[PDB]
This record gives C-alpha cells, structure tokens and sequence, in this order.
C-alpha cells in the first residue's frame, strides 16, 4: 500500500523538527510500519530519531521511540501509564556509522504487528529483533497522544534525548508489511554478507572470519559456523567456507570444511536475557578456529582448526593430557569404552582399536571420518536436537540415527576430553573438502593441543614452507611443513605472559624473513621476528600508537603487493580502543628496508569509535582492493552475546585508507 505520511531531508541539529499536523491526523488501526533513512555520524550518547508522545504535564511516561545509542544499539520504548506498559526492545550493534570516511544511509524498517502482537525491527536489510507480547500496545493508542517528532521526544513540553544526524527520508503505513514486503525496500548498504542467518550451514549465528586470496583469483572464507548463540566452545560449531570468483562481489553458498553430526543443524534465536543468556549447548562435539593457506607447490589448499570433543572447550579441556599415547616413537588416539573408568585403548595401524592391557586387536575399528565400526559394520547413535520450549535450555534425542563418532557424547568409544588440531584439504579450491585428519600432538603425551591462531596460515614465497601459527600457555608455537601438510614439526618460541590468549598472525617481510603479530595481555599488540624461515625467534616487542584492551583481540595482517610511498606495506587490521572491541582501524605500516622496523603511517577508520569491531580477517583481492571480513560487534561484551548478521564484509581501495 501507500504511506499515510512521507517526508524528507530533515537535518537533527539537537534541536527536534514537530511533524504532529502532518502525521496524527492519519494514524489509525492497530498496526504500522515506519521506513526510515537516517544518517548518524556523530550520534549523541542515547538519541531518539523518532517519537510520538502525550507532552502533557503527567504524561512523561506515555510514549513510543525509535532511539539509538552511540554504541550503534538500536531500539524503541512503547509506554503508556494507564495501560502500565512500558516495553523496551533493542538490539546492539544494529548500525554504521561512516564508510570510507562519508555517513552511511542507514535503512530502518520497523513493523508493530497488532494481529500476531509482534514489533520486528530491521536495520539495513538486517532482522535485529522480533518481540512478541502477551498484551499488545499499538503505537498510537498511547493515552494522550498529541505530538509526533523527530530527533527527540517531547515530554511534558521539553525536548529528551535530542538527536544529532539527519533523516534523509521517513514513511509511515497503516499497515504490518509482510517480511516478503520489506525485502523489496531499496538499501544503501555499505557491507556485504558472505554468511548470514538462513543460509546453507543454517546456523544463525557467525564468528572468526578467515579470508585468504587463491592463486587461481579465487578468494576463499572460512568461519565458524556456532550454532548454541556466539558462545565459544563447548558448543555446536561447524567450520564453514565460501569463495567469491569476481573479487569479492559475490559469494557461493556455503559448505561445510569440518562438521559433526550428533547434533541437528538448527538455526534457533538463542535467548539473550540475562538470567537465560549463558545458555550453552553442553553435549556437542565442535570445531572453532580456523585458518587456510594454500600450498603452491601441490595446488592443494589446507585449513585446520581446533577440535572439541562432546562437551568440551578451552575451558574444561584436560590441559595434562595429549588425547595421544607415544608408543615407540609414534602417537596413537587414545579411546575409553563405556563402563571403563581409564583409558585402555589405542587406535593403531588401519584404524584397528587396540586393548593396550590386554595387548591384542579388537573387534572394532576407526574408520577415515573417525566413525566406529564392529566388525566391518557402521554403528549409529541417536542425534540430540535443543529447544527453549520449556523455559530452559533443553538437549534431547530427535530420533534420528547417525554414525557413531569417537569424539560424540554417546559413542561406544571415546577420545580423551581434550582439545585437538585438525586438518583438512581441497583439490578444487573450496568447491569441496576432505575428511579431517588429527595433527599429532607437538608438546609431548602429557599436554593438552596447542590453540590454532585464526586467519591465515604462512606460505613462504621462495620455498615449499607452510607455516601455521598457534597459541599455549607461555609460547607461541609455529607448525611447520615442508611437505605440502603430510607431517609437520614445530618451533616453540618464548612469549612473557602467562596464560595468554596470544592469537598470532605473519607476514614475509622478505625472503626467509618472517614477522608475527600477536594478541598480549598488556593492551598493546606484540610482535617477533624470524630470520630463518621459522626455526628460531627473536624476542617480543611492542607497537606502539595502536591500543587494545587487557585482554585483547585477534588481529590480522598481510604484506601488500604493491609499494605505498616508494616502500613495501604492511596493513594490520584490529580494534584501536581501550574500552572495548571498538574503533576498527586498518594501520599502514611502510617497511625499512634498512633494520625491517616498521613506520605506522596511515590509520584508517573502518566507522565510527565507539561502533564495534572484534576479530578480523583482511586479504589483497587480485585487484589489489582489500577486502575486510569482520565482526561488528563486542564479541566480548556480556552485552552484545547472540547477534545475528554481524560478521560483514567491506572493499576498500589502497587510496581510502592513506
């Protein structure tokens, strides 16, 4: 249908624009949709864009608000006195605030829905939430109403929550437009979504961007898939992948690189109050954190990411035991069968399970998928789906049988409660991967995996070297193949913190010359420095003029192709804050080619300070554009748990951000 009302070009200076003779007149029936396209770039601290209130003296509590906050939340008050309704539905994170240093159009689409008693909020094509009540409160019937107004609201004749941006257009309807009707409203969207909710994996929920440019032109993606809201492990995570052919215009839809099976697949709107919000799904096997790099010499690209068993996490993972037994100079998985209280069998030669007490081969075996068989028969286990229906988080049989695996909740035979490395490998650049393979443990029977350092993996220019960074309690340890990713040995190098979350990412500076940058636990980015192709490190140093939190976030980088300024490039990518995972930069750093230090010259601002940015990937596209995947949000916040359609991607030319 038609709009009732539509207006335009309104500037909010902190002073309120009054639309009542335009717009209370031609309000009626229960249901509405407000269109609006604002900008906002330098948004007050809390800021309502639009309002309809009762400005009567003893009324200050009856009205309904469109507001934002300068953390990018987005949200509306609905609120009557007499009714005692006062109803507030937001999301964080819902914004953009500038790109490529212009304000960006946001497109808000909000519906109150008197039929199915439902206020649906979207931003920039983007569901941000879905609120149904048991008492419905049409906007317009607000006891009183006798104002409609733009860049504040009026309460008792003052202006609250004064506005600073513009409202370049705004309509309204009588009507709920259907989710079909709001797909056809025009966007101005700055981002691009490669995963998002609905799609493929059928996760509704996305963290730990990857992005890695293929020889062929080809730019792969991989990222966890997190099914259980955006908790890490103990989860359900799936890793998934998608590839752009045309420079990061468009995307395939995604498969799976590494995925379980006692689990459904279910995209659920994970609860985010906060006595519900810790939820977590408990009894899954999971992925989490992975990486690619591709290998020249075979053609093959390689990712790996961490492995949790039914479970398990970072958290609660056996930090003294390997999940391994060294027999004779070679590891073998080790497996505990149900009734057993120790761990008495190894998986040898073949997959043959092995009873170590005994000394003598069993009838079972492990088949390429780590699946259990019985005397060359599959064996199948019962999958658990989860739901809220009850008021809880509840993990429960569906009926449906699925191949028994070492590493589910309900196998025969499971693997030590530890964390553990995969890899897997494509033929056909990302159109399809196979079964995972464990890496062996690096550290010796006695000690937990090393932690996989997200992005990218290291493919030395001028040799076969494959070099993927990760993380453990006071090193970084560097995975190194020689051998297109059939073995690899490691190279520990001293880091001073203890127990840090020291998430690591390279470049080659030059030849045999490697550079890490790394997460600390003092809000500074660390770095260290290898002039051997990897086997040995120099010791830690810090950048200075970026700041992180005290815990920090990933960061990621690459060497850029091109010269900037007569020099060779380095671009970093991380959160510059130290209040928050916020204030996304990417930092140009030109090269010395006389000591490899590092100029930082350019910082450019992905948007606006205080708008969020967490993990990262960046890649050079075959254009030479850089494209930047990343979380839009605080995956850190307790606040900001369980968003959807956040992790974005962005093109952005070397002249931008200098």
């Amino acid at each position: 249908i038609s709009p009732i009302f539509q207006g335009g070009s309104y500037q909010l200076n902190n002073k309120s624009i009054d639309i009542s003779s335009l717009l209370l007149d031609k309000l009626s029936g229960e249901s509405q949709t407000v269109v609006m396209k604002f900008k906002a770039d330098k948004p007050n601290s809390l800021q309502a864009l639009f309002g309809l209130s009762n400005s009567k003296a003893g009324f200050k509590n009856n009205y309904f608000s469109i507001f934002m906050r300068d953390s990018g939340e987005i949200g509306v008050e609905i609120r009557d006195a007499q009714k005692g309704i006062n109803y507030l539905f937001s999301r964080p994170a819902s914004l953009w605030g500038k790109h490529k240093g212009q304000a960006v159009e946001n497109t808000l689409v909000f519906v109150s829905d008197s039929k199915d008693k439902t206020y649906t909020m979207y931003v920039n094509g983007i569901e941000v939430f879905s609120e149904t009540v048991d008492t419905f409160l049409p906007i317009s019937n607000i006891n009183g109403i006798d104002k409609a107004t733009l860049g504040a609201v009026n309460r008792e004749g003052k202006e609250h929550y004064l506005a600073k941006g513009s409202i370049d257009e705004i309509s309204l309807f009588n009507k709920a437009i259907s989710d079909q009707e709001v797909s056809t409203i025009p966007l101005s969207n700055p981002f691009q979504l490669i995963f998002q909710s609905g799609d493929s994996t059928q996760a509704n929920y996305f963290r730990i961007p990857t992005l890695y440019t293929l020889s062929s032109g080809r730019v792969l993606s991989s990222i966890d898939a997190r099914y259980g809201g955006t908790h890490d492990s103990k989860s359900k995570i799936n890793i998934a992948t998608s590839y752009s052919d045309d420079n990061g215009k468009t995307w395939s839809e995604p498969i799976f690189a590494m995925k379980f099976n006692d689990y459904e697949e279910q995209l659920v709107y994970w609860p985010r109050d906060n006595k519900l919000k810790n939820s977590q799904i408990s009894g899954s096997a999971s992925f989490i954190d992975s990486s690619i790099v591709e290998d020249k010499k075979s053609g093959k690209t390689i990712l790996l990411a961490d492995v949790m068993p039914a479970g398990i996490g970072n958290n609660n993972a056996n930090k003294a035991d390997s999940g391994f037994k060294e027999i004779n100079g070679h590891y073998y998985l080790k497996l505990k069968k149900n009734g057993d209280n120790d761990f008495r069998y190894t998986v040898r030669e073949n997959g043959v399970v092995y009873n170590e007490t005994t000394n003598k081969p069993t009838n079972y075996t492990i088949n390429d998928k780590y699946e259990v068989l019985e005397g060359g028969k599959s064996l199948t286990v019962e999958q658990y789906s989860v739901d809220f229906d009850s008021g809880s988080l509840r993990e429960r049989h569906n009926g449906k049988q699925v191949p028994m695996n070492v590493f589910y909740k309900d196998s025969l035979f499971k693997v030590t409660p530890t964390n553990y490395i995969a890899m897997t490998t494509s033929q056909n650049r990302g159109e399809s991967w196979e079964q995972f393979k464990l890496l062996p443990p690096f550290l010796g029977e006695k000690h937990n995996g090393t932690y996989l350092c997200p992005g990218q993996g290291l493919a030395l220019k001028s040799s076969n070297r494959l070099i993927f960074a990760t993380y453990t309690s006071g090193e970084l340890t560097y995975l190194i193949s020689d051998d297109s990713g059939q073995t690899w040995k490691k190279s520990s190098a001293s880091i001073p913190f203890k127990n840090a979350t020291a998430e690591a990412q390279m470049v080659e500076l030059r030849d045999g010359v490697i550079r890490t940058f790394f997460r600390t636990t003092t809000g500074k980015i660390a770095y260290m420095t290898s002039r051997d192709s990897g086997e040995t490190w120099s010791k830690v140093s810090y950048i200075d003029g970026i700041q992180q939190t005290s815990y920090g976030t990933q960061v990621s980088a690459i060497k850029y192709s091109q010269l900037i300024d007569g020099k060779e490039a380095v671009i970093l990518s991380t959160p510059n804050s130290r209040s928050g995972r916020k204030g996304g930069q990417l930092v140009v750093g030109l090269v010395n080619k006389e000591d490899d230090s590092i100029d930082w010259k350019y910082h450019y601002g992905i948007d606006l300070p205080s708008y969020g940015y967490a993990y990262s990937a960046i890649t050079e596209l075959p254009n030479h554009h850089i494209g930047v995947l990343f979380e839009k949000y605080d995956s850190w916040s307790r606040n900001e748990l369980h968003l959807s359609n956040v992790v974005q991607y962005i093109d952005l030319e070397i002249n931008d951000l200098t």
